[PDB]
This record gives C-alpha cells, sequence and structure tokens, in this order.
C-alpha cells in the first residue's frame, strides 16, 4: 500500500494500531495532513502550534496512524524521563516512529536546549537524504547520539507541539515547518460524530451544542473542575448516543413484553433527538455546578435549545429506600422543590456517577451533607440491592504517604503494606468474602498533588495500583474510590478529569434541615444513656412501648415542644444567625459551627432540668418553669454561641437586635450587657457578679497562684467550659496575648474531679506524632471485640488533651495543617488509624481542648472550616477595669500583709495600678509601634515588683509604698516607649495618679523626679542618689575593663539607666555590651 497526497508519497508500514481513536477530518485536519505530509516530503520536521485543545497532537496522531507509523507522544509536564529520551531517540532512529512533543514550550530551559540539540541533530541527518545528488545504493546516514553513530531510517520522523504564549529555538527554527492551529471547526466534528451515534437530526444539533458549550465557557464562573472542550462534548456526545439506544431498546422491550412486531428504524424515527441530547448534557454538567451557575446553564440552554426541558428520571424504589434511611437517621428528605429537596437530588446524582464512574468526588464547601449524603446512599443501597455496604474512611494528609501507601525497605528487602494497599489487599483476597459486599474507599481529607500520583493510575482506566515492591493490585468491580474535599485549590486536573463529581454546594443544605435534624435528635435519643443504648436504636425500627426510656426523652421531648416557634423557618434563631453573620469574629464564622454550639448549649440546658429534677425527687420542675428557663436558656445559648466569638460590644449589639426581635423577656437593669446574666435553674434571670466570691490570697503565692481568682470572665467561662465538655466537643478559646486564656482553662479542667489534664504546647514543628507519643504515654490500647480501642491508663477518669496553641502548626505546601486533620478525623470519627498495624482504633475517653492568639497574628495561620465545625471558640478578651480591679486588689491585699501598717492603702493602691494601666492602654496602641502591647501580664509585674521590694523589708511608710509603685510604673511602661514627649506624658501622669489617689501625700518627699533603687550600696533593695550609684558602677566598670573585654566603655545618663533596668529585670523571678556587663556585676 502506498498512500499519497500532492508530491508526498509515503508506504504503509503494517503496525498493529488496535482500536485507536479516530479523528473527523475537518478542514483543519486536511489542512495539517497536507502540510505535515509536505514537510515530511522535503524531510523537515513538523510543528502544529496553537492554544490547549485544538488537535495537534492526535492530529499528529492521526496523521501517524493513517500511514501506519508508530508514533509515540511524549508529555512535557514535570514527567519528562530524559535519561530514557537519549534512547528513544536512538529507538526511533533505528526502528522507524514516529515522535511527538506535546506542549514543548513547557520544558525547561536545560531541558528544552538539550533535547533541542538532539533533535536538531536527527533532523539534520533527516534532511541529509534529501539531496539528489546522494546515491542510496551506497549511503549509511548516521547521525551523533549517545556519543555513537546510529543509523537513520527515512520513514522516520519527528514532530514538536508548540503553545503560542512561543517560537521554536533558534536550532530548529530553519528546519521546522509551522502551522497554525488556532481554532478547531466544532460544528463538523458535531456533526459527523453525532451522525456517527445514528441521530437522524445533526446538522441543526451540532450547530446548537457547539455555540452552547462556548456560551456555557463565557457566561459562567470560572472554575477549575469546568471543562467544555473538544474532548468534554465528545464525551456529551458519545452519551447522548448511549441515551438513544437505551431509549430505543426500552420501547422495543416494552411494545415486546405486550404483542407487537419489532422493527429498529420505525422506533428510532419518531423520537425527540433533542431531548436525548439535553438529557445528556445535564446530566453530564449538572452534578459539576455550583449552585449559582446552575440556573445561568438551564437559562442558556433554554436559549440554545428553545422550548425543551430535561424531566429527571424518577427512581422510585431508591426515592422510597432513601426516605426510609433518612427517616432511621434523623434526616429531612423531599421530593424536590421541599425542605430538603437539593439534598435528595444530590445524593441521587451521587448514585448516577458512582453507576458511570470507578471514582468519584464530592466538593462542597464544609457543612453541605456531602458526607451525610454518601452514608444515606450506602445504607440505602444497603436494602434496595440486599448488598452489604462497607466505609473505609481515610484521612489521607493526616497519614504520611509512606504509611499510606507502604514503603520498600531500602535494605533488607520487605515489604511492607501502607494503609490504603492493606485494604485493596484485604479486599483482593476476600478472607470475609469481601467480593460478594460492596465498599466503598472515601478519602476524607484535603486532596494533593503528593499523595495521589499512585493513585492516579487506579481512578484512570488501568485500574492498577502499582507499587514500589513490583506487585499490581487490580481493583475489583466493587471497589469504589471516593473523595471528600472543602475545595479543590491544590488538586492536579490529571486527578479531576479520572474523576465524576458532586458539587454540594452550602445552599444543599438549609436551616431549616439541620434545625429538624437537632430536634429530631432530641425527641429520640436519650442524652445520658450514650453508647451502650446506641446499638439498640437500631434493633427496633420504631422502638415501640419505649417511648419513656429515660425520664431524661421525657423532659428533653418538653423542652423540644417548647423550643419549636423559635427554631421555625423565620423563628429567632434564623434571625439571629443571619445578624450574626454580619458581625466580623476573629475566626470565620461557619453555620455549622454555631449551630452544633447552640445545640451543644440547649443539651446542658436539659441536662441541668433533670439536675434539678433528680434533687427535687418529691416535686420535679414545673412545666411552667420548664417554660421559663428553656425560654431564657435559649436566648442565654444564642448569644454566647453567636456573638461568643466576637468582642463585648459586638456581643452588646447582637444582644440589643436579640431584645428587638424576641418575645422572652431580658433583664430591665440598664448599663448591663445581656451576656453579664445567667438564667438560673429557675426561670428568671440572675446576674453572674453574684456567683463570684471574693477570696483572700497568701502572701507566698502572691503573683503566681495558678488558681484564678475568681472574676466575672472567669465565672463566665468556666460554666461555658463545662457546658461543652459534657458533650466532650473539642473547645477553643482565642484572644489577644497576656488574657489569661491558659490559666483560665488549666484551674477549670482541674477544677473537674474526673478530667486528666495534659499540657501539650503546639509549635511549626508539631505533627500527628506528638499525639501518638502522648498516647502512648499516657493512653494504651486494648483489644476488644468490637475492636481496637485506645483508653487512658487510669480508669473511670475522663483524658483530656490541652493544646496550647492550636493555631501555630504550620501549612504545608497546599494549606493544610497535619496535626489539625488529625484532631479533626479523631473528633469526628471518634478514632484514627493505627499505621505500624494499619488498623482502626476508636477513642473511649480521650478529649482535645485548645488555646489560641488571633489568626491576624503572625505566627498563627486560620484553622481548617471542617476543622472549625466541630470546634466551639470562645474570645476571652482583657478582663477591663473592674475585673482588673477585683484580680490585682486580691494581690495587692495579699501582698501588703508583710507590713501590717500599710493595709489600708491596700484598695488605694490597687485602682491607682488599674487606672494608670488602662489609661497606657488608651494612649498607646499597636499602630504607633508593635511592641506597644499591654495586657494584665504588665499588672503581674507591676504586683511582683513591689512584692520583691517589699519582700526583705521589715516596714515602710505609705510615701515608700507609692514611690516604689511609682518606679515599677516607670520601669514597666516609660521604659517601652519610642517618643520624648510619650515620656514626659508618662512622667506627669504617674504624679497625677498618684496624686489623686494618695491626696494629703506630699509629692515633693514620696516622688521626686530622680526615682533610682538599687542593691549594691546597701545590703536591701532601697532608693539610692545619682552620685552613688554612678561612682559604684564606674569602679565596676573600670574592673570589668581588665577582665573580660579590654576596650573603654564610657558612662553617661542615658547608659547607667538601662544598667539599672536589666539588673532590676535579673533581680526580678521570671524576669525576662551591656547585658554582658550587667551579667557580669550580678553573677
Ligand atoms: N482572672 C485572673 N486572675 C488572675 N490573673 C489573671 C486573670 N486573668 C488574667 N490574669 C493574668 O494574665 C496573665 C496571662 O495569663 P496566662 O493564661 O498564663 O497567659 P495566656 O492567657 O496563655 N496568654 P497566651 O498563652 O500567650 O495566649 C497572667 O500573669 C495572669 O496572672
Ligand atoms: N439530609 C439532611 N437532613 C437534615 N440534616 C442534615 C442532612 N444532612 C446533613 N444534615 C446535618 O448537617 C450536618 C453536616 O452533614 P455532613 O457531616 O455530611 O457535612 P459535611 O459537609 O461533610 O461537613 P464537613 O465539612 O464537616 O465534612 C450533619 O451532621 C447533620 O447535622
Ligand atoms: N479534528 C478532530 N477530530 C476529532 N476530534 C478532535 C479533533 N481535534 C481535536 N479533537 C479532540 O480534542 C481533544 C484535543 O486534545 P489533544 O489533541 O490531545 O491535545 P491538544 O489539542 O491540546 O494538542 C482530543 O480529545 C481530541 O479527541
Ligand atoms: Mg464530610
Amino acid at each position: 500500500l502506498s498512500i499519497q497526497m500532492a508530491n508526498a508519497k509515503f508506504n504503509y508500514g503494517f503496525e498493529y494500531l488496535g482500536v485507536q481513536d479516530k479523528l473527523v477530518q475537518t478542514p483543519l485536519t486536511d489542512r495539517c495532513y497536507l502540510t505535515m505530509t509536505q514537510a515530511l516530503e522535503a524531510r523537515l520536521g513538523g510543528s502544529p502550534f496553537g492554544p490547549a485543545g485544538t488537535g495537534k497532537t492526535e492530529s499528529v496522531k492521526a496523521l501517524g496512524h493513517q500511514l501506519g507509523r508508530f508514533v509515540l507522544v511524549f508529555n512535557c509536564d514535570e514527567t519528562f524521563d530524559f535519561q530514557a529520551m537519549g534512547r528513544i531517540f536512538v529507538g526511533l532512529c533505528q526502528v522507524g516512529a514516529w515522535g511527538c512533543f506535546d506542549e514543548f514550550n513547557r520544558l525547561e530551559e536545560r531541558m528544552l536546549s538539550a533535547v533541542s540539540q538532539q533533535v536538531q541533530c536527527i533532523q539534520e541527518a533527516l534532511r541529509e537524504h534529501s539531496n539528489p545528488n546522494y546515491d542510496k545504493t551506497s549511503a549509511p546516514i548516521t547521525c551523533e547520539l549517545l556519543n555513537k553513530q546510529v543509523k537513520v531510517s527515512p520513514d522516520m520522523a519527528i514532530f514538536i507541539t508548540m503553545n503560542p504564549g512561543s517560537n521554536l529555538p533558534d536550532n530548529l527554527k530553519k528546519l521546522f515547518r509551522s502551522l497554525a492551529m488556532t481554532k478547531p471547526d466544532r460544528q463538523l466534528i458535531a456533526q459527523v460524530m453525532l451522525y456517527s451515534q445514528g441521530f437522524r437530526t445533526a446538522e441543526v444539533l451540532a450547530n446548537k451544542i457547539v455555540p452552547f458549550f462556548k456560551l456555557c465557557d463565557e457566561q459562567l464562573s470560572s472554575q477549575s473542575h469546568y471543562d467544555f472542550g473538544l474532548r468534554a462534548l465528545k464525551s456529551v456526545l458519545v452519551s447522548a448516543g448511549n441515551v438513544k439506544r437505551e431509549r430505543i431498546q426500552k420501547i422495543k422491550r416494552e411494545k415486546e413484553e405486550r404483542g407487537e412486531a419489532v422493527d429498529e428504524g420505525e422506533i428510532a424515527e419518531n423520537l425527540p433527538e433533542q431531548e436525548i441530547l439535553i438529557q445528556s448534557v445535564c446530566e453530564t454538567m449538572v452534578p459539576k455546578l455550583v449552585a449559582e451557575d446552575i440556573p445561568l446553564l438551564f437559562s442558556l440552554l433554554s436559549d440554545v435549545f428553545p422550548g425543551v426541558q430535561y424531566h429527571r428520571g424518577e427512581m422510585t424504589a431508591l426515592r422510597e429506600e432513601l426516605k426510609k434511611v433518612c427517616q432511621e437517621m434523623y434526616l429531612t428528605y423531599g421530593d424536590g422543590e421541599e425542605v430538603g429537596g437539593m439534598w435528595v437530588e444530590k445524593v441521587l446524582q451521587l448514585y448516577q456517577i458512582t453507576q458511570i464512574n470507578h471514582g468519584l468526588m464530592m466538593v462542597g464547601p464544609s457543612g453541605s451533607g456531602k458526607s451525610m449524603a454518601w452514608r444515606v446512599l450506602l445504607k440505602a443501597l444497603e436494602r434496595l440491592e440486599g448488598v452489604e455496604g462497607v466505609a473505609h474512611i481515610i484521612d489521607p494528609k493526616a497519614i504520611s504517604k509512606d504509611h499510606l501507601y507502604g514503603t520498600l525497605d531500602p535494605n533488607t528487602r520487605e515489604w511492607t503494606d501502607g494503609l490504603f494497599t492493606h485494604v485493596l489487599r484485604k479486599i483482593i483476597d476476600s478472607v470475609r468474602g469481601e467480593l460478594q459486599k460492596r465498599q466503598w474507599i472515601v478519602f476524607d481529607g484535603d486532596v494533593d498533588p503528593e499523595w495521589v500520583e499512585n493513585l492516579n493510575s487506579v481512578l484512570d482506566d488501568n485500574k492498577l495500583l502499582t507499587l514500589p515492591n513490583g506487585e499490581r493490585l487490580s481493583l475489583p468491580p466493587n471497589v469504589r474510590i471516593m473523595f471528600e474535599v472543602q475545595d479543590l485549590k491544590y488538586a492536579t486536573l490529571a486527578t479531576v478529569s479520572r474523576c465524576g463529581m458532586v458539587w454540594f454546594s452550602e445552599d444543599v443544605l438549609s436551616t431549616d434541615m439541620i434545625f429538624n435534624n437537632f430536634l429530631a435528635r432530641l425527641r429520640s435519643i436519650p442524652l445520658d444513656e450514650g453508647e451502650d443504648e446506641a446499638q439498640r436504636r437500631r434493633k427496633g425500627k420504631e422502638d415501640e412501648g419505649e417511648e419513656a426510656a429515660s425520664p431524661m426523652l421525657q423532659i428533653q421531648r418538653d423542652a423540644a415542644t417548647i423550643m419549636q416557634p423559635y427554631f421555625t423557618s423565620n423563628g429567632l434563631v434564623t434571625k439571629a444567625l443571619e445578624h450574626a453573620f454580619q458581625l466580623e469574629h476573629i475566626m470565620d464564622l461557619t453555620r455549622l459551627r454555631c449551630l452544633g454550639s447552640l445545640f451543644s448549649m440547649l443539651h446542658q440546658a436539659c441536662r441541668n432540668v433533670a439536675q434539678y429534677n433528680a434533687n427535687h425527687p418529691d416535686f420535679p420542675m414545673q412545666i411552667e418553669q420548664l417554660e421559663r428557663y428553656i425560654q431564657r436558656y435559649l436566648v442565654y445559648a444564642i448569644l454566647w454561641s453567636l456573638s461568643g466569638d466576637s468582642r463585648l460590644k459586638m456581643r452588646a449589639e447582637l444582644g440589643e437586635y436579640i431584645r428587638r426581635i424576641t418575645t422572652v423577656p431580658l433583664p430591665t437593669a440598664p448599663n448591663i450587657p445581656i451576656i453579664d446574666y445567667e438564667v438560673s435553674i429557675s426561670g428568671e434571670w440572675s446576674p453572674w457578679q453574684a456567683k463570684v466570691p471574693q477570696i483572700e490570697v497568701e502572701t507566698h503565692k502572691v503573683a503566681a497562684p495558678d488558681v484564678v481568682v475568681p472574676t466575672l470572665d472567669t465565672v463566665r467561662h468556666e460554666a461555658l467550659l463545662y457546658t461543652w465538655l459534657a458533650e466532650h466537643k473539642p473547645l477553643v478559646l482565642c484572644g489577644p496575648p497576656g488574657s489569661g486564656k491558659t490559666m483560665t482553662l488549666f484551674s477549670a479542667l482541674r477544677a473537674l474531679p474526673d478530667m486528666e489534664v495534659v499540657g501539650l504546647n503546639f509549635s511549626s514543628a508539631t505533627t500527628p506524632e506528638l499525639l501518638l507519643k502522648t498516647f502512648d504515654h499516657y493512653c494504651e490500647y486494648r483489644r476488644t471485640p468490637n475492636g481496637v480501642v485506645l483508653a487512658p491508663v487510669q480508669l473511670g477518669k475522663w483524658l483530656v488533651l490541652f493544646c496550647d496553641e492550636i493555631n501555630l502548626p504550620d501549612m504545608d505546601k497546599y494549606g493544610t495543617q497535619r496535626v489539625i486533620s488529625f484532631i479533626r478525623q479523631m473528633v469526628e470519627h471518634g478514632g484514627f488509624y493505627r499505621t505500624s498495624d494499619q488498623t482502626w482504633v476508636k477513642l473511649e475517653r480521650i478529649q482535645f481542648v485548645g488555646a489560641c492568639n488571633p489568626p491576624t497574628d503572625p505566627g498563627r495561620k486560620p484553622l481548617s472550616h471542617r476543622f472549625l465545625r466541630h470546634v466551639p471558640v470562645v474570645y476571652v478578651d482583657y478582663p477591663g477595669p473592674a475585673s482588673l480591679t477585683q484580680i490585682y486588689g486580691t494581690f495587692n491585699r495579699a501582698m501588703l500583709r508583710l507590713i501590717p501598717s500599710l493595709r489600708t492603702y491596700a484598695e488605694p493602691l490597687t485602682a491607682a495600678m488599674v487606672e494608670f494601666y488602662t489609661m497606657s492602654q488608651e494612649r498607646f496602641t499597636q499602630d504607633t509601634q508593635p511592641h506597644y502591647i499591654y495586657s494584665p501580664r504588665e499588672m503581674t509585674r507591676w504586683v511582683r515588683g513591689i512584692f520583691e521590694a517589699l519582700r526583705p523589708l521589715e516596714t515602710l511608710p505609705v510615701e515608700g509604698l507609692i514611690r516604689i509603685w511609682a518606679h515599677e510604673a516607670l520601669r514597666l511602661f516609660q521604659d517601652r516607649l519610642v517618643e520624648d514627649e510619650e515620656r514626659r506624658w508618662t512622667d506627669e501622669n504617674i504624679d497625677t495618679v498618684a496624686l489623686k489617689h494618695f491626696p494629703n501625700i506630699d509629692r515633693e518627699k514620696a516622688m521626686s523626679r530622680p526615682i533610682l533603687y538599687s542593691n549594691w550600696l546597701s545590703k536591701d533593695y532601697i532608693p539610692v542618689d545619682q552620685e552613688e550609684l554612678r561612682d559604684y558602677v564606674k569602679a565596676r566598670l573600670k574592673v570589668f575593663y581588665e577582665e573580660e573585654l579590654d576596650v573603654p566603655l564610657v558612662l553617661f545618663n542615658e547608659v547607667l539607666d538601662h544598667v539599672l533596668r536589666i539588673d532590676r529585670i535579673f533581680r526580678q523571678p521570671q524576669g525576662h555590651t551591656l547585658s554582658r556587663f550587667v551579667a557580669w556585676m550580678n553573677g
């Protein structure tokens, strides 16, 4: 066979090509064939250049296959095996075979230059053929490849596909003929391909569908997972042909069951082709469509296909099973355009995608029901198809890639299966008849290009996991690999293309569905039975005769009945949530975080009523008292769940709004926030300030009593702490530095009897290994018939992990914190995977409680929205004036117990320590300088300061106390200042505050301007004059010259002061050229 075109005359190399994709011979394809064959006749190379997805490489492949020549497409995107490319060029030259480089532009410059030199040598050797004088009876053509004279066959050729934006290297510009494949002719491809599927009308369908894809491309919002190129269009047309043939066979079988004669042409003639194509387009696109783009897509579809609509296929059996399972698991179900219609549609789309593809993804935002949709689908197909459904949930970023896929031991060769490989091997072996069962492996975590490299082969049509051990695991047809991801920001397009997709937009789960789920869970789940009765929930399909499973069920049912009016679609909770979303919060506010926090608080409310009934066995709670209590608690929990993450002013704003919209009475005191009030066990409100005792501290522990001085901010938060620890929810506390989250959390946790606090401090290098080490330290694994359970060694104690800085762990390159995802999988799935043995282990009595600083701070990072959904976040602002006054009044009263003559001045002093401090906090801010930061840590450092000036001294006058107070004020606040006028303001304001709070104390004796305190001159820490201190420091400096460093150091006014400040800080506890000098002097 000889294939000829214009001058070119090739011979057909009879190479077996299999069922290779045929290309519609469009005008651009004909032009490309013409120019490429002309170049090959001239022995020049071919360069079809153009935008991405314009048929370049596959047109070259089509031309090579038309002449029967072996084509070898070389990719040029981070997978370019250079070490084989010299060998591959030698093979191409010797055997005779074509080589095409897809996007040769994408090569790095070194790679580009080297391959360019190789191709230049080859093409010069090929061009040496073209001269006529060279007789080929004796012509051993050769080229220099791999330092060898390799013979070149004439049939061989090389093509280089380029992407403009550009040109070829200057080496090959003279040698390669270029062709612009700028725009393939979509209409003719669609026409020929639709006519290939048997569509009676193809010109109109092609001329409609082709502009529609372009219209979708421009109009719809840009998303990575969308694809409206020629590949997607051709896949849509194949699916349309399949739907058409299915309809032919449906009508045929319907007639055959009855009494009729069959002829395929008659049935095919009378059908709507537009409806079939539209059904295919919708079935293939709408699952991927974001909720914002679906009505735009339907509008464009109506415009391009007028008077044609897509009626969704009715799956009555699956829908009934879905209704049954949803009623079983306290989930709202709908039949479309109802409460929960979109979610039902999405789970049905998930079923379709699982049926078609063997790999799929769910790409909603956090809190859209993708995990619940998948679970409901599995448990519904359970009853529908009579096949047991099993789920293997893996958080892939939590585990390392090596343990995920198993690593070959570099020495003493032995294979250790990874977790995913262990699951696949277990399924393939089928020790328990796993092949009979249906198994879905769900990667429930962020997807990255690193851990999906081995999964690319599995997700593709190969369905073969290749391991470095050399074992090739074939995926059985029962296995389905699924993905849950909040987003696909860092996913390669290669991964997305292989997988089907269902986008679960956040407006698939309405607030009404979550409220219905909460109330249904309240009405049927006893809140004290826990996990022992959790199995029995499945024993009864309706639990008849078990309405009074406990008094807990009855009381919480009454509470739910009381709460129903406020949980409506336009109730108090909905409006409160909508307003709260307008407020700015230190952490990103998610809907389900607020809702889970509120549900936990209401759970604790009904628990409190149960406690009241237990403590009043004779006359338990009446329904009126219950109504008042729950009505007030709902407002209290609404505030503390929504505005709990905001400043006091915004909490007051939300309280004002609730006062505006609510019907429940609120307190009748004008200048008190609602958050300051508690709901007592009786329905009436009561201030929190009544529940905060005034205590007295010992002098021994005056500045570090690890017991928190009870203030308002401490009697509130601890209550909330308990309300969120009874439910085992992972509490988190945030706030500016020094606020007191760590002490408050430690005291609240240690106050409980059962809790065992384990103090972990997180940092940038912390990983899952830290938590695992803590578990091996305090906890242990035990085997049970249910499975492996991790438990604390101490029986009957709830072990809690304090994660002191949850924010600080560094993100990976792809915006995921490993330890945070690990904790997320624990708190959500109630366990993790032992990687060493590759098996699921369940936590029994493990909890997490975190502290943070706001994410705006430099070393911090924002937390994952999948993780922030579980944790309730509280914002501990600074204590403020009254709280500071109480906290440090107790400390000053303890401090003055040393000298009994100044006890009466304890309270006048404390207010001063507050007032000036607050004034500084209002005058100097972080904007002026980054280090102008004030907190209660200053005040303790004030207290401690005075303490270590008062501890050795046997007695003082009040003026001495004022002088020490002023000295510590200057040493803590004046030193940090940068500007001289600020220092002068501090000088004047210390005097103003002191004389305001200490009238009839003469200022001249009490506070002379040159305030210096030193311990070198005398044994005690008492004031001294400037000249004596100058002389002592000068003598010691002269000694220092000839001792450690032999250089002159001059003493001026502004260096003696720094020496004294450094020595002072050396004398305090936890006190953090001149530094070396003062360290030497003080030893
Ligand atoms: N109610 C209080 N009673 C006593 N001291 C308090 C109180 N509130 C705050 N403090 C002081 O606040 C300082 C900081 O408390 P601490 O909890 O130890 O730091 P922190 O809250 O963890 N700050 P950080 O961990 O950096 O975000 C300590 O010196 C406490 O004495
Ligand atoms: N069909 C439903 N009807 C009612 N409530 C539902 C339904 N589906 C989910 N919910 C509620 O919404 C919650 C979130 O569902 P799901 O756990 O599947 O979310 P998700 O989007 O996967 O979240 P995450 O980002 O935490 O992984 C469920 O715990 C349940 O409270
Ligand atoms: N003339 C054509 N006939 C049929 N299909 C085509 C034609 N041109 C392009 N295509 C399709 O468009 C897609 C283009 O991808 P490909 O040619 O591999 O990369 P690029 O076009 O970016 O060089 C292919 O899936 C191919 O099937
Ligand atoms: Mg999920």
